[PDB]
This record gives C-alpha cells, structure tokens and sequence, in this order.
C-alpha cells in the first residue's frame, strides 16, 4: 500500500503540480485560463471563478501535506487573483467567470461558486493564518445561508443575477423542465462547511453541517436503490432518472469526512457511507475496473471521465478503512491501473486526459480550463498520502 502511495505522490509532484505551476500568469494573474486537447495555452483565455478556487485550495492542501515552499508560491499567487478581481468588492460574493485580465465577464453570482470559495479560503487558512482570507470565508457563508438558502424548502438555491437577484435558479436549461434543487450545490456546501468547520469550530455551522447530512440521508439518497438522486422539484421529488457514479462515491466519503469533523454518530449516516460505496463498486465498476459516467433512463454512458475515477479511489479506500473489505482494496489497485493506461497523458506537455472513451482513446477534450483544474487529482494523491 506504500507502494501504491508512493506512486501516487510521484504522479502529484512530478506531474501534476509542475503541469500547473507552468500555467502562472504573472503578468495578469491567477492561471491561464485554457489549455486545449493539442495543448495550446490560450493566455487570453477566460478565467473560472470555481477554477481559481480549486487552483487555490489544490496549492493550500499540497503545501500543508508535502510542505514545500513552493506549493504555498502558487497558493498565495491564486488567493490574490481570486480576492482581487474573482470577488466582486461592489457586489460581494465570487463571479462566475472573469476575463485574462480579471474584468467580470460572466458576473453571475451562484452558491455553488460561493461554498468553493468557502473551501479554498478555508484551506488557504490552514496553512496561513491570514484573517482576511478567513473573514472572506464567514461572508460567503454569510450569503450562502441567508440569499442563498430556501428557508420554505429547506435547500440551497442556485443562480443568481451580480446584484444577488435570483434567476433562473436550475441547472442550465438542457433539463428542459428544469431542476429547482440540485444534489450537485449541496454536496460542495457540505464540502466547504466542513472545512470552514476545522477552522472555525461554530455551534451554529456544526447545526447546518447536520441539517445537510440529513437532507442526504432523508431526500437525496434512495434507501432503495442505494443511488443518490441528483435533479430535484421544490418538493424535493427527484425529477430525473439519472445516476452518477462518480458523485455518489464522492458523497460517500466527503459525507464521512463531515460525520468526523463533527462528531456525528448516527448509525444510519454511517451506513448510507457503507452501502454508497457497496453499490458503486457493484453498479459502476465495468469489467476493466474502470467507472462509467452517468445511467440516464436506461442508457448508460461508458466515458471513463478522469474525476470520477479518482473519487472512485479515494471513496473505495475509505470504504475499505470502515468495512475491512478487501473488495474495496482490489477495486482501488484496478482504477489506478486502468488510469495509469489510458487516463494520465504521456505528452510532453500533458497532466491527465479529461475522459477516455470505451475503445481506449482519449477525448479531444481540454486538458486545462473552467470545468478541468487539479482540485480532484490533486485531492485523491493528498487523500492517499495523508491516510497512509
């Protein structure tokens, strides 16, 4: 098991993060905002709001396991770009998008943006001790919980206009009828308030930690089917027949990490952990080892797509320090294996593809952008590394 951490701390230090520190804009800011498939760097690219964050939290989390003063270099290059131009000073809260040189250009405001920043500036505070970026953090909490949360419904909301007007709060049409409450925005709440929460022990954010375990528990997970439902109504009825497998792992042990953060024992929190991770390693592992995308209706999309791989790691190998179950082990030893192959580049120039299609060949899909950053990578080697 050493030797499989080993080779992950290897593919972290030797590949990923120097991938990353070659795209430091030093004259615009942040990192540059797109690297295509040919891997091109377009410097004039857009720049994600939630990319300058994972950007941010990737450099934090690598710095504070591996220590390396570089690592804090890059972490401290994102926080300026992200509380100089990604957060909006007249508005508040972070943008969506920004251009190359850090104007607004997608100036929507959604909570999903808001619980990464919480995260990143939650990270970045482990490793620093700045108050500013902590106090960064408390006010996108503070938004979060007040125009962000449906007190009627008991959800998160979503979209919102620059000025924290709400909009079509959805997912961005494609539904067709579309969704009022996404498992997606909850799961990254989860995420963040349970790092704001190692940082920052309140009574009332541990209360909203076990508000959004429950909303998992009781309305997200099918205590059926044992999938997570993913498009919801105002009723809080799934709309969608769709599973994803690489969120529902995920789910399983970024769940677990809120339980032990706060203490939570409930028994059936911990088995909805168990029984997530059982059912994706029977429903979601193909006989390569690998784990497919989505099963939309009856369909199921066979693209081996990079973050749920890792997710798939990191969820199996908790799930195999609760139950002991060498299943898990196995199915974590074959993924690594199948990525090895076919999902880390070996380009001159390359990091990881962003999918893999069922013939064995990479998507002509970006490499580095918006929605492609070193946030899930990243995270599973520290994950590994840390727990062993």
């Amino acid at each position: 098991m050493n030797t499989f951490v080993n080779e992950f701390r290897n593919e972290l230090e030797t590949h990923i993060l120097p991938f990353w520190a070659k795209l430091k804009d030093d004259e615009n800011g942040g990192y540059y905002g797109l690297v295509d498939y040919d891997l091109h760097v377009h410097k004039d690219a857009g720049k994600g709001g939630i990319a300058t964050c994972r950007q941010l939290w990737a450099f934090s989390a690598a710095y504070r396991v591996l220590k390396k003063e570089a690592y804090l270099q890059q972490a401290n290059h994102a926080y300026r770009f992200l509380t100089e131009y990604v957060f909006d000073h007249q508005y508040k809260g972070l943008y969506w998008m920004v251009d190359y040189k850090g104007n607004p250009s997608d100036d929507r405001k959604h909570v999903y943006a808001q619980a990464f920043g919480v995260y990143a500036l939650t990270e970045y505070y482990r490793v620093t001790q700045n108050q500013e970026a902590l106090d960064y953090a408390k006010q996108l909490y503070k938004l979060i919980e007040t125009v962000g949360f449906n007190e009627e419904t008991n959800a998160y909301k979503e979209e919102f206009n620059r000025k924290w007007e709400e909009q079509s709060n959805e997912m961005l049409s494609e539904n067709g009828v579309i969704a009022d409450i996404t498992m997606n925005t909850h799961l990254h709440v989860l995420e963040a308030y349970t790092n704001l929460y190692r940082v920052w022990e309140d009574e009332q954010l541990k209360g909203r930690i076990a508000n959004l375990i429950d909303l998992f528990y009781e309305k997200v997970f099918d205590k059926q089917s044992k999938f997570l439902q993913v498009f919801f109504n105002n009723h809080w009825e799934s709309i969608i027949d769709l599973k994803s497998y690489g969120h529902d792992i995920e789910a399983s042990w970024l769940i677990d990490d809120a339980l032990k953060v706060t203490g939570n024992n409930d028994r059936k929190y911990t088995q909805m952990v168990i029984d997530i991770a059982y059912n994706i390693e029977k429903k979601g592992v193909l006989k390569d080892g690998s784990l497919a995308y989505e099963n939309e209706n009856g369909k199921i999309d066979y693209t081996r797509v990079w973050w749920v791989q890792v997710e798939a790691m990191v969820g199996f190998y908790n799930a195999y320090e609760k139950t002991k179950d060498e299943k898990f082990l196995k199915a974590v030893e074959r993924i690594w294996d199948y990525v090895k192959t076919y999902m880390i580049d070996s380009r001159e120039g390359g990091e990881w593809y962003w999918s893999v299609e069922a013939d064995g060949q990479p998507t002509k899909r970006e490499i580095a952008g918006p929605w492609k950053c070193p946030y899930h990578n990243a995270r599973f080697c520290l994950e590994f590394i840390e727990r062993v």
